[PDB]
This record gives structure tokens, sequence and C-alpha cells, in this order.
């Protein structure tokens, strides 16, 4: 009590009764389960992104505009099924939904495309046919490839070849499907930007009651490395026939987000269901649920603790800025980041603080959705002639859209992350503002 | 041996950090130990067959559920017959029998404040027929639980009353419907529909956790398998989410149209037997027996003091169980609330304990159907030789494994005192 | 049940903070200690203390070991000190409230590479005159202790060897040589002149640590109370002393020139008894506990598993004891060895057991010499009642309270197996 | 080799049981000694040289009893001190900074008696930082000592000197209106039964850890030392378990003020308190402090532990700290970083005191001024990297924290940065 009792006498009672903070606060797991609370209202933006695969029944620009209200971060173009043809015009289709809100950009919202390979198939590595489709998304300008059946390290090294000079900056997000690729998970993550844990196929490839187990291990994984990870298949599956999901479903995703998942999917739900926004709208409440009823307690102190001593700034501001985040109760973290690194450290720690993250990169700002926790702000203007006026103008840009969007009030205290010098790769200070 | 420390999830167990743990979770490490979480099957129309309720028990079948809220007295009645005699068809080898609970789910008050008239029948026919548990009906109230234990009457003094929490009121009123009832069940299908359905997960989690702490078994209901009820295989969402209420730390799992109208019912609890089983061995033992120890009272009780010295010798030696003797199965839920790793062999000369300790996680009943030995220490090492002898015909134990087992002074319930290292010859 | 006064006594508050800082916050002189004095008192025998009424004066102050000085002296002037000690130990024989077993240890004169042509000479003395203990000085590797146990001829294999680490290779060969020790002196006076003195604390804390890891007994020695040789009062930094050798974990502090030839040596037993009860109480038991049950391995030994069980059932009740019977004293030391808050009292047949359970923190020996019974469990509850009147004559336990019992399932040792919960009639 | 010196093997440890069992003789100490030492200025430790070897042995703060000696001798004793100290204000970039603190000589059989009004009057005049105010058993005594202080002693430090039973009783609302407290053993010992002094000891301190204010462990340290040349084996473990403990300043009395080894008794504290600060398991105690201290909104607060999570992250050698009361740096050193804090102040006065607070290292700024505030502190940032270079705290390739304002003037801590040198 006396740890919270003049911060609970200056932010009140109902601050501290809101988003699972009893049960945040609490000095085991034990007690932590007890005092979760359905009357305890989330307060933060939801931090889980939501990727959502595009098909008939998500293609039409009116009907994208709607997901894209409801919480798609990410749109997932399925090259199982479909022509180069098709795709392209999802892909045209999802730019004309997105840029339908450029013109406020305080208030914009980037939503990266992501390609999700057909598959080795019956063959031993990277099919002719999947060589086609990743050339097909450079030069489309996709952000993620989502790599189908990744069974080695090799296979990984094949994707990023067929990419090649021009596909240099494209996410690679293995997905593990088979028993070879849980047992080989190490050497894949190493040389992958992040994984999904692809259900469908591992269910099939390894008994159904140990899925559960792969799960919790590869999410734990990643979270340790500090990559992202996704949970996909079946999370909503009854409701491509049904307005609201079962028991189990509702369930599935909650456990998906307490697990670490950094984003979760809708396959056949977004794709050819009767229901696509009411599924998005139904991961967005769920994922917002979940995220309060992580124990921080417990979760920031073994982050910490396994995370290896640093001497690379950005890893030693990112630790502190989280630390100072948690000891204040401040409503964000702003982070100014060229390649979306910076912030990724930030998100690694699992802060409560959101972390708005204010860059130049069109691409950076699509890319950052699959960090948990990170909400990218696209900025526009041209740069200032001091470098420090123009820093100065980004941090600001990034309270203003804070203060817009409901991340900030007056009396709040943020945590500002910048760097010394321009470019990439030189974060190294952290500090404390009051809003004002 | 090293292929010992292999199995069960044992490096990932023993791991210093939760993060650490879920990082050594291994496909590969196959579970050694029996199920614990007991499996609830509603009976209907799909299971009621004698033949069918042997293929179910097999399977691994704990209590049969039966639904007040359908079907007349004489219904129920034949259902209570069918199981019993499936259930008998076993008895010829006491070595190997399997109890099975019968808990009878009421239909409800309704639009009612409290108890219905249906409900007073259908408990007082409960009474008559032999029920072991009662799952009473959207408990709002510590009232509630008090009126169907007077609707039982004198002669249902020992049956259980598991309240089902199905609306915001049981949430918000839960601890003083838990001080009064046996158990809980988290009945997410109403829950579901009287709160945000984005909102279950939490109460179903407290519930569980608030349960754990009480020491009360708490029951996980509904939809757990719900495509399983016409298709062979579950979703990738329904083998998660009964895996994840093992992990919370659900006492039970239940089944509801799956066994009671579906066209697997054998499949649905092949199914939820082995999630669970997968499920127990990821437990954190570690933390979770250092934090079940730290939040438990202090205690006065030699029953409760023996519980927990009993089970933490058992964590010291890798016990492969603990034989405990027991007459209303107390002492073995005293056990079983620590959640020991070791199976907890119960064994009883009580046909209703033997059943109603289906309940507890971990607990194993074992009916003793010999008649007393002239001298009662002879009778005492009797029954917990049965327990042996049945342990290593169902494969719980071997020669050369150590075993604690639980006695008490003197015959009668509330004596328990006594914990002995073992070791199997 | 207990009352909210018990809770206030022995820093209780303290003892169940959820930190070590917040322990320390609670920490309260008014907070009175209640149990007996668990860590021992070792007086070197001197001029000052070697007169048969000055010997029974030290043994009501507390004296627990009587220490004869080998580096002075000759077989004579020890042999007398020897019939001193054992004469007015057993002029207290005929009243059951006053009477204690003292040990005698014979401390060695020392080295020469290894084992001296006088040690060979004392040593033997020692196993001639029946000493329980050689606390064997400047031992710098394994090779040392196998010497003085060899020089323990046919006739002394049962006298306990406590290594004397005085020197910078004593320190660093520390493993091997507790290895083949039956536990270790922190020799400070020859430690302090062999390293630098400000580096003696680190060696003191690790040695007693590894000590405590491997359940064996660790002596602090050597100037404790040095100004009390002259003065009445001892200054800030020996009472602060005293508590900290206590709270680091050893089982023995001692006396050396304060007893044999200071000016008030009856008033430093005093002092060293009134400083240990007070920081015994003071012990974070909540994480010290945890510590040593993580730390200790996995045991299939029925006495180490039962010895855990016991001391986890001793804390969930506030036991007002643990009652062992022991021959040899190692069923009490592995009760000790998990730092129980209850008296461990030692119910043994064997006199020489009976002091040398003096080198375990918390065992409090009573030596039985009744004669055998026919049946066995008769003898067995005999020897645990006669335990529970003697607790009841010296103020460890009430009509009312709670003691757990460890026996085992046959004579002889080795097979201590049972843990009872007994309320105190 | 870095990982095998200052305990680290057994700084890392899981356990406090494999934390001791990890502890090791041949792991030296490599930090500078962070636990200030005060010695008692008396006939023994009088003479200008005396003085100059007790600075170069260690001594941070120079205590007067007013017990003993009148005004005039005290004034000679401070007049003294300071031709010490200043003897060694040539070199910048090494000069140590000593506090002078009054002891007051008590109520006695009386709240505030007149003495010590005329003796509190007389260090303001002097210019004294700290008192250490006798036998405090309530918060109004330490009101009365600051009232007696008047306007011109408001910075002054007021350390409350607990010597009874109701001192210890009444000790959170004493420590609340003081600025730190000492655990007067010599006192308390007969006050109290002496077998209980060491539990008022551990809770004093531990208190004063959770409250961020500093904490003195006084008298019979090193007693023997008055007319030996070493210690007895019960007092060198008694200077490292106050330190262990978690006390901000150890004490020397008739040692220094009386004794044949004045020097000697400092060396020899130094030397225990270096090998005892390595000895501190960090793992378990930045975590209890952290968990322990209230969370914060005040920006000092805030970055004060932003700037330990990332010197333990990095290993940093430092943390250079810009301060003008001694605050930030006081902030910085409640969660005991390993890291030391060198404190940059231009006022002479919080160089003084910050000694009160373990691992400080202060120094005094007198380097020309630059015209940009932001040059001026960027200097000023230089200077505790060049006199850290030169007093062994730092080595090119280390990586410091450091730890600024926004805007000049006190209150204003907000910044920390990551800084590898050179
Ligand atoms: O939010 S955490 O801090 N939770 C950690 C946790 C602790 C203990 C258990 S227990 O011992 O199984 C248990 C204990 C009590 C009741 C009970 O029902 C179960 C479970 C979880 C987290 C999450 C993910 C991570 O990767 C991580 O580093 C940390
Ligand atoms: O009684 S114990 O459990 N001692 C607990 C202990 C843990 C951590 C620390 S600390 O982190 O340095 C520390 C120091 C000061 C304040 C503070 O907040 C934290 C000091 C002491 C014990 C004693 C001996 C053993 O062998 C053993 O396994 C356990
Ligand atoms: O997260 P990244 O990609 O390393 O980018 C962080 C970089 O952003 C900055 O804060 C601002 O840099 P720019 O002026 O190039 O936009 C740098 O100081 C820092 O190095
Ligand atoms: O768990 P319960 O119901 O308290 O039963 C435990 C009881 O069983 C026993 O072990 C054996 O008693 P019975 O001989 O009457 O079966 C008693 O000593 C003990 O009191
Ligand atoms: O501590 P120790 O030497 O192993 O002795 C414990 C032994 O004492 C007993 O409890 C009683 O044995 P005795 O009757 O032979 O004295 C044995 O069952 C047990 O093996
Ligand atoms: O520790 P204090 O007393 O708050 O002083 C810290 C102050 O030092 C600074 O970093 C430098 O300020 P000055 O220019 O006044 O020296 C301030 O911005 C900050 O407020
Ligand atoms: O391919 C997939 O996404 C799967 O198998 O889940
Ligand atoms: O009654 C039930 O089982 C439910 O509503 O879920
Ligand atoms: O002999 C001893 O005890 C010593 O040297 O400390
Ligand atoms: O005045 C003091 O410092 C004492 O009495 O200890
Ligand atoms: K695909
Ligand atoms: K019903
Ligand atoms: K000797
Ligand atoms: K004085
Ligand atoms: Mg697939
Ligand atoms: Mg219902
Ligand atoms: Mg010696
Ligand atoms: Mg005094």
């Amino acid at each position: 009590r006396a740890d919270v009792a003049q911060l609970t006498q200056e932010l009140g009672t109902a601050f501290f009764q809101q988003q699972q903070l009893p049960a945040a606060m609490a000095d085991t797991f034990l007690e932590h389960l007890c005092l979760l609370d359905i009357d305890s209202e989330p307060v933060a933006a939801r931090s889980t992104s939501i990727i959502a695969t595009i098909g008939p029944a998500s293609r039409s620009v009116e009907r994208l505009k709607e997901m894209i209200k409801a919480g798609m971060n990410i749109a997932r173009l399925n090259f199982s099924h479909g022509s180069h043809e098709y795709h392209a015009e999802s892909i045209a289709n999802v730019r004309e939904a997105v840029e339908s809100f450029a013109g406020s950009p305080l208030s914009y919202r980037p939503v990266a495309i992501a390609l999700d390979t057909k598959g080795p198939g019956s063959g031993p590595g990277l099919s002719e046919q999947d060589v086609r489709d990743l050339r097909f998304g450079v030069e489309h300008g996709v952000d993620i490839v989502f790599a189908s059946f990744v069974r080695k390290a090799s296979d990984v090294a094949a994707v990023r070849a067929a990419l090649g000079p021009e596909g240099h900056g494209i996410k690679i997000i293995s997905k593990i499907e088979n028993h070879e690729g849980v047992k080989r998970f190490d050497e894949i993550l190493e040389v992958s930007d992040g994984i999904m844990v692809a259900r469908g196929d591992l269910g099939i490839e390894i008994p159904a009651e140990k899925v559960f187990l792969a799960q919790k291990m590869m999410i734990g994984r990643c979270n340790l490395a500090g990559k992202p990870v996704v949970c996909a298949t079946q999370m909503l599956e009854s409701m491509i026939t049904k307005p609201r999901p079962t028991r189990a479903e509702t369930s599935d995703v909650a456990n998906a987000v307490l697990d670490g998942a950094d984003c979760i999917m809708l396959s056949g739900e977004t794709a050819k269901g009767n229901f696509p926004v009411e599924a998005v709208k139904m991961q967005h409440a769920i994922a917002r649920e979940a995220e309060a009823a992580v124990y921080h307690r417990q979760l920031f102190e073994e982050l910490r603790r396994a995370a290896p001593l640093s001497r690379d700034p950005t890893e030693v501001t990112a630790i502190g800025a989280v630390e100072a985040a948690f000891k204040c109760c401040a409503a964000a973290i702003i982070v100014l980041t060229t390649t979306g690194r910076s912030a990724q450290l930030l998100s690694r720690y699992r802060p409560r603080a959101a972390v708005i993250a204010v860059t130049r990169s069109a691409q950076a700002a699509r890319q950052v959705h699959l960090c948990r926790g990170v909400f990218p702000l696209l900025y526009r203007e041209p740069p200032e002639a001091i470098w420090a006026d123009d820093v100065d103008r980004r941090v600001q840009f990034g309270i203003e859209s804070g203060k817009l969007r409901g991340f900030l009030r007056v009396g709040d205290l943020v945590i500002v992350v910048t760097g010394w010098r321009p470019g990439s790769g030189y974060t190294n200070i952290m500090r404390v503002l009051s809003i004002s």
C-alpha cells in the first residue's frame, strides 16, 4: 500500500481500479488471478496487432475502410489461392482504403501488407511458384512475407535471396508448421525477423493435443529474443458463419495475448466468412481485456533478468525508459525511429505505456505493427534547418497526435526517447516530460 | 536415469523463471503421470446406452452429469440405472474398478428470486436416487446455497453442492457463495450472455484462482470442444481452451452437447483426456507449490499439517504417489489443494466418497470392499497394500518407486496425522 | 486460538515479511524471545574455568561444549580438566530439570607438513579419555583430515572431526576439506594473520554458507567478546559480532580467553546466551527455509525426505517442538539443516550422541536410560512420552501444544521414515 | 578477468545462499570506497599535518564533539581541518571536499539545553555542514534544533542521534522531520539491553534505506585500535556488517579523537568498507529497493531509477550527475547502484554534505563559465569525466550514464544519457 499511497492520493482510487491495476500490482501470480475483475475497464489503446486475411468477403474498398476502423493493422494476402492479377487488385484496394484517411495526418492509420507464400509442397526447398510470388511482392512493395513451411535456416536464406537487392527492407516472418520447424526453431528464429505459429498445418503434422506446447514455447522464445511472434488459425473459426464466437474461441484469443503474442490473425473469418468486420471487432475487444490482465510485475522482472547485459546505447536507453515509464505510470513512451528498431527494443520489455513511434519512413510505420504496443505516426513535414529543432517538432507531433487520439492528457507524464545525432543506430537519450 | 528427467516436462518444471519454463516446453517430452483433471460428461441420447457408457468409462469419464433442464424423472432414473450398470460391469476386478460420480445439474430459478418448486422436487429425486453432487444453477448469493442444502434434507447431508456462477451477481457475490459451497462451476454459456463475451476469461481465471486458494473444487464448463458435436477432430482454439483451463487450475473439465447429443462422445472424452495429460505436465510446479504453501494459512488441524508435510516430502523424492486412507475424502482433498505432481491414491470403503473425490484434481479413488480385520493396524496395512497393488496394475507404481503413505492414529473421520516414506517392493 | 500477544513475540511480524527489507524494518526491540537458545556455546577450559564449582556456574549459564586447548598444558592437566567437567555435569543427574549433557572437545596443537608427533599422542589421549569432538588445527587439504581420522585409531571412529580453517590454503581447498570433515571451525585468530584482516568476514560468511548448504556444523570462533577478558560488559562491536555470526548461520559460537583466562568467564557465557536468543528470533525463516529447500538436492533417502516434511509441518502449525528418536544423532542433524523455528528434542539411548548433537543448531538432547520394552512399538511410545514430559518440565511444551514426532519403521539406525502430528495431553 | 573481480560471481547468484557460497577472498575490490568515514577530531587528530594524513587515508567528514572542549578549541579544530583540506585545492581534478559536523552535548537531565543553543549558533557562525543532534526523543526535538539554527542555518543537515528507548519507539516521526539518523550505539547500549542493540541498528538502517535518507553507524567499531595497531576479529566483522546492513556512513570516535593510531583506524575502515561493498548482493537488493520505493510523478525520482537501471544494464563505470543541492545525487544513491555516482556541483556546501549519501563522489566545479547554458552543462559533464579518469573511476571505452536537467536551477533533473568514454 505505501508503495502506491501518494500516487493513489494524486491520481485517485478510480485510476487504480481500472485496467486490472490491483491484479497487476499483486505480490504473487495466485493473488494476481484472484484480483482479476470483470468491472475493471481497459483504458489503454489496444497493443496486439490484428492481421486480417483479404479475400472475397473483405476485398471491396468500402469493406476495407470498415475493417481499418474496426482495428485491422496488417492485411494478409494468401498466395495459396488467386492469381497475381487478383492479388494486385487486393493490394490496390487496401492502399485506396488506407489513403482515404490521409487527409488528417494527426489521426492517419498505416496498414502493412503481408504476402503469405504457397509453400514448398512436396519439394525440399523454395518452389518455382514461390520465386515468382516473392518477385511480385517486391515489385508491388509488400512490407512482410509470411514464409510457409520453414524447416531450417537455409529455407529463410532462400526466401531472402528470392526477394533480391530491392527487397532488403521486407520483413521475413517464418511460419512453423511441422515437427522439423519446431525442432530447428532456434536456428530459424536466428535468421528470421519473426515467427508465425501456423496452428492449422502444425495441428496435422504433430498431435493436436501438443500444439499448445509448441505455441507457448515459440512465443516464449520470441519474447526472449525480442522478435515478433504471430498466433494464427481458427482463433474465431465459428464466426465464419455465426455473428458471435464460442467460449473456447474468446478464451483462445485472450490466451494468445496472455502467452505473449505480438499479433493475432484472422484467416477464413475475414477472407471468406459472413462477418469479417465483426471478427476484427471481437479480436480488438478481447485483446484490450487480455492486455490489461498481463501480470507486468513478474513479467518485467523476468524480461529484465533474461535480457543479457548490453553495451548498445539503444538497448540501454530502452530498458531505462521502460523502467521510468513503470515508475510514474507514464501514459506513453514517444520514440523517434528511422527503421523502427528503437521502438522494437522498447516493445521487448512489454511496457504498459503505449510506444508512440514517430517516423518519416512509410515502410517502417507499416512494419512496426509487428511489435506489440507500438503505435506508428508517419511524419510528412520537410526537415528544419537546425536538426535539434527538427527533433523537437517530431516530438511535439507525437504529443499532439497523442492528445488528439486520447493517449495523452494534460498533467500526464511521458517518456521521450531520442538520439544524439541524425541517422539510424544512435538512440541514447531518455527524457521525462510533463504534458501541458 | 537421464530418460526420467527428460519426460513429463521435467526440464521446464525445474526452470528458475516462468519465461525459461515456457522456453523449455518440449513436444517430444511425453507425459508419464496419470491424468489428474477429471472429465465430467453430460448424459443424453448419445451416451445413454450401457455399452456406450462402458466405452466412455474406459476413455476417461469420471463424473456423469444429468441435466435436469431436459427430461422427466423417469428419464433421469433410467440414465442413473444405465450409468450404475456400466460402472458395476467392471466391479469383478477390484484392483482396476473405476468409480463414477453422478451429478444432478438443476433447471434453475428462471424468472424467480430463489429456489423454484421444480428444483425442490428434482433435489428430493436426487437424494432418493443417491446422487453424489448437485450442480446448482444460477447461484446469486449465499442464501441460494442454503436453500439447496435445506431442500436436500437430513438424508442428503453428504451430497456436494457445486454452485454454478452464471451471471454478474454471482461473480460479484463470489466470496460469500464459495464460503458456503463445496465448490464452483464456471458456467461459461450463460455467463457469456449475462456479461460481455470478451470478459468471460477474466471471470474464469479469477474464480479458478480463488477456488485454488480456498482448496475447493472448480469446474470449467461449456463449449470446450463444441465442434466435436459434428466433427471428429476439434478446432485449434478448442484444444487450446482445454489446455488453458487445466493450466489455469481447474479441477474438472466438462463436456455438454459433445457427449449428450453429439456424434463423437467417446472421442470427445478421449480428446479431453489427451489434452489434460499434456497440460498437467506443463504446470510450473516450482512457483505453483511455493505460492500455494505461502498463501495457505497456518493451521492447528493435524490433517492440514500432515497434508503439507506429505506434499513437501513427495516433491523431495519425486514420489510416484501419495497413498491416503480416507472416509469422507477430506484427507485426499487437503493433499490435492497443494497440487502435488505425485498422484493421490485415495483408498476408501465409502462408495460415495470414492465417487465424490473425482472433484479434486489428482485424486484417484480406490473403493475397498473387504470386511474389516479384527486388528485395526492390520486393516490399515491391508488397505495400503490394496493401494500399492492397484497402483502397480494401473501403471502408477513400479518396484523401486518411493511412495508417501498418509494415515491416522484411530478409526473414524478427522484423525489423519501420520506421513510415512515407503519404498515399493 | 493463540492470541495477538503470541504473534508479537519472537520477531514473528519480521519473520512473516514478504521481503528482507520489510523483515529488517519490522525488527522490534520490544518483541521478546520465547524459544530456547539454539546456537551452542563452546567455552574454553583454563585456569579461570577449571574448578568444579566454577564449571557448575558455566553449565547453568549455558555452556554446552567444553574445549580443551592442547596448545598449553600437559596430559595430566587435561585429564583433570575432563574429570572436573564430568563431575560438574553429573552433579545435576538427580534433577531432570537441571541435567544437561556437555560435550568434550579436544583442540589440537597443530602441525611441519602434516600431522605432528604431539598431535598423534594428543589424539590417542582423546580416544582413551572418551572425547566427543576434535577441533583439528590448521587443516589445509583433505589428506590432513584423513591423517587425523587414522590417528583416531581402532576405537575412535565415532569422534567428530571439526576442521579448523586458519590459512589461505584451507580457504582455497575448503570444498575438499568439508567433504571429508564432520564440520568446520572458522578459526579467525590465525586466519586474520594468514590473510588480510579485512577479508576474514568474507571467508567466515562463505564457509558458514557452504556448511549450511552441506548440512554440516560450523563454529564461529575467536575474539567474539574479547574485551570481556578484563571488562564486565562487551563493546558494541562484540555484541554485533555474536549476533551476526548467528544470523550468518553458525551452529556454534565460541569463547577462548574470555572463559579460559579472563576475569568474567560466567558473564561471557551469559552474554553469548542472551545475544544468540535475540539473534535466533531475528532469523528470516521465510526466505531461509525456501532457499535451504531449493538448494538441497532431491533425495531418495527416507531420513532426508522425512526431515523436510517434518520441518514443513512444524512451520505450518507453529509446533512447540520436533521430537526425534535418534541413536547416532543423524536424524536430528537432518532436521537441524532446514533451520526450523521449533526446538528439535532428540531422544537417544547414546550418551556420546547426546553430547555430540550440541554441534547442530536447535538440537536439545535427552539421554534415555530406561530398560528396553519387549514390544518395540511400546519402547518407541515410551521414548516419545519421555521427550514430551521432559519438554513439559523444561518449559518447551504445555497441554494443548502441537509437536511433530519423527521416528522410523523398525529398530536400528538409518530407518527414519515417519512424521506424526501430535497434540500434547 | 573483469567478471572475477569485485565479487561479481557472488553478485550474480540466484539465491542469497549461493551468493554467500561464492564469496571469494581472492576476488579483489575494484570500485572506489562508497561508505563515508566520519572521524572525530581531538588531541590525537588536531594538527594540520595529522589531518592531511587522515584526508589521504579516507576521512570524509570531521566530527567535533561539543561534549568536550570550549568554543575556542573547536574553532581552532575547524580552522585546522579547513587548512588541511585546502592544501590539496591546487589540483582541482583531485581535490577532496571534507564536511564539518557538530555533535551536540545534549539535553542531559533536561528538551534543548541552553548550551546546545549557544553551540548551534557557533556552528552557524562557523559554517558547519551537519549537526549530529544528541538524544533526539521526538519530532519536536528536531524542530527545536532547526529553530536554534535560525534563518542563517537553513541549509545545515540535521542528523538525529537515536540513543534511547523513546527515540527507537518514536523513530518514524523523528526520521520524517530529520535529514538522516545516527545509530548512537554507546548510549543506546546503556539505555536498552546490550543484546538488543543489533536489532535497533538493523531496523533503523532498513527504515532509512527505505526512506532514502542517510544513516550513520557509530561507536566502538574499532575500539581496541585506541591502544593497539590492529583491531580484533569482532571489530572488523562489525564494520563489515554495518556496511552490509546498509549504512551510508561509518564512524570513529575515541579511535581518532584520543587514540594512538588515528590514521591507521581510518585506513582500516577504508579497507573493510571496500571489501564489504563488493560483497553486497545487488541482485536482490536492487529488486527490493525498486519494489519498496513508491510510484512517483517527480521527474528527478523517475530519472534516478531509469539511470540506475541503465547503469546496471551496461555495467556503467559511473553515473555523472549535475546537482545544485545534492538532491539528484541522493535520489540515485537510494537505489544502491554498483556504478559510482560522480556528483558535479558548484556549491561547496552541497559537495561536503553529499558525503552523507553512500556512493556519491562530490566534485567541486571551479572551472570558468560557458556563455551558452548547454555548453556549460556539457563542460560540467566533461569535467566529471576528466576527474573520473584521473582518479581511476573511468577509462577510455567505458560507458557512463549522464543525468542532467532541461533548464538551470535546482529541481529540474529529467534527462538520462548513455555516453561512451572518449
Ligand atoms: O505474466 S507472467 O509474469 N506470469 C508468470 C506466472 C507465474 C506463475 C505461474 S504458475 O506457477 O504456473 C501458477 C501460480 C499460481 C497460480 C496458478 O494458477 C499458476 C504462471 C505464470 C509471465 C508471462 C509470460 C512470460 O513469458 C513471463 O516471463 C512471465
Ligand atoms: O535470512 S536469509 O533469508 N537472508 C536473506 C537476505 C537476502 C537478501 C539480502 S540483500 O539483497 O543483500 C538486502 C540487504 C539489505 C536490505 C535489503 O532489502 C536486501 C540480504 C539477506 C538467509 C540467511 C542465510 C542463508 O544462507 C540463506 O540462504 C538465507
Ligand atoms: O530506431 P533507429 O532506426 O535506430 O532510429 C533512431 C534514430 O532516430 C533519431 O532519434 C533521429 O534521427 P533522424 O534525424 O535521422 O530522423 C536518431 O538520433 C536516432 O539514431
Ligand atoms: O479424510 P477423513 O475422512 O478424515 O478420513 C481419514 C481417516 O481414515 C483413517 O485413516 C482410517 O480410518 P478407518 O479405519 O475408520 O477407515 C483414520 O485414521 C483417519 O481419521
Ligand atoms: O538418527 P538415527 O541414528 O538414524 O536413528 C534413527 C532410528 O531411531 C528409531 O526411530 C528408533 O530405533 P531404536 O528403537 O533402535 O532406538 C529407528 O526406527 C530409526 O532408524
Ligand atoms: O540536484 P538538484 O539540486 O535538483 O540540481 C539539479 C539541477 O542541475 C541542472 O542539471 C544544471 O543546472 P545549473 O545550470 O543551475 O547548474 C539543472 O537543470 C537541474 O535542475
Ligand atoms: O498456413 C497456415 O496459416 C496454417 O497452417 O495455419
Ligand atoms: O449451465 C451451464 O453449464 C452454462 O450456462 O454454461
Ligand atoms: O585456534 C583458534 O581458534 C584460532 O587460531 O582462531
Ligand atoms: O553519542 C554517541 O554517539 C553515543 O552515545 O554512541
Ligand atoms: K499460404
Ligand atoms: K441445468
Ligand atoms: K590449539
Ligand atoms: K556530543
Ligand atoms: Mg499452413
Ligand atoms: Mg447455464
Ligand atoms: Mg589457531
Ligand atoms: Mg551519546
